[PDB]
């Protein structure tokens, strides 16, 4: 469809996998994310997750955890985020962006309302990562009237039938994590690929760019998050550039 659909044709035209970033809005504060945002954008990432601070991040490890709390008492609204979202996208016009929020946040502000606005400053698509099953109709509907593009989340130890789900509820793309909670995740997509035409990305775990090829041998991209932030944390914006292109280097072929 949008954006996210052009963006893996594209990458499919020139041998590459996709290489998704993960920043949180905010950490370690708003202006160091805003500079570490345009650096990994400016060294070869191909689709961006853009971090919504939340309260209760019981999804996330430890570091994203930590920017969460940070960007929080940083008093990072989500209205400030919109206002990133919006800033890079007038810089950025063909990359996708994929707002990373948990779902109460979604509710407390109005569904509508949410998706509204959202889709107005830029964002292509959600990741919900704690998303309960009896509110994702109601989710997927709404998103389905603004444009915005649902990316259903995968594991190790997804059944066939829940993979199928999966196939039909993504609009662009899927999102599997690669540990239980590999060789795991690498069978898993691999009966994923028997039941699905849909490009998946597979994340958690990579900060190497042995990581993103080994990955990237048998998914269309990879994500990185953890690893960037950390370097964030410390304001170390030239090394995390360096880090996006080498880890865009093993995504290369």
């Amino acid at each position: 469809m949008g954006r996210i659909s052009d963006k893996f044709t594209e990458l499919k035209e020139k041998r590459e996998k996709a290489l998704v970033s993960y920043l949180m809005v905010g950490y370690p504060d708003y202006e160091t994310s805003l500079k570490a945002f345009k650096e990994v954008l400016k060294n070869g990432t191909d689709i961006l997750e853009i971090g919504f601070p939340f309260s209760d991040p019981v999804a996330d490890g430890p570091t994203i955890q930590v920017a969460h709390e940070v960007a929080l008492k940083n008093g990072i609204r989500f209205e400030d985020v919109l206002e990133l979202s919006e800033t890079l996208r007038k810089e950025f016009p063909d990359i996708p962006f994929l707002l990373m929020t948990y779902y109460n946040p979604i509710f407390r502000i109005g569904l509508e309302k949410f998706c509204r606005l959202s889709r107005e400053k830029g964002i292509d698509g959600f990741i919900v990562p704690d998303l309960p099953p009896e509110e994702a109709e109601e989710l997927k509907a709404v998103m389905k009237k603004y444009v915005l593009s649902f990316v259903p989340l995968g594991a190790p130890t997804s059944t066939r039938k829940r993979i199928k789900l999966i196939c039909e509820a993504a609009d662009e793309m899927t999102y599997f994590v690669s540990v239980t909670g590999y060789e795991r995740i690498k069978k898993k997509v691999e009966e994923y690929r028997e039941l699905c035409d849909k490009p998946v990305v597979v994340g958690f775990g990579v900060s190497k760019k042995e990581h993103a090829r080994e990955i990237g041998s048998f998914a269309d991209g990879v994500v990185v998050g953890s690893a960037l932030v950390k370097l964030a944390g410390q304001k170390k914006i030239e090394d995390l550039g360096n880090l996006v292109k080498e880890l865009k280097e093993g995504l290369r072929e």
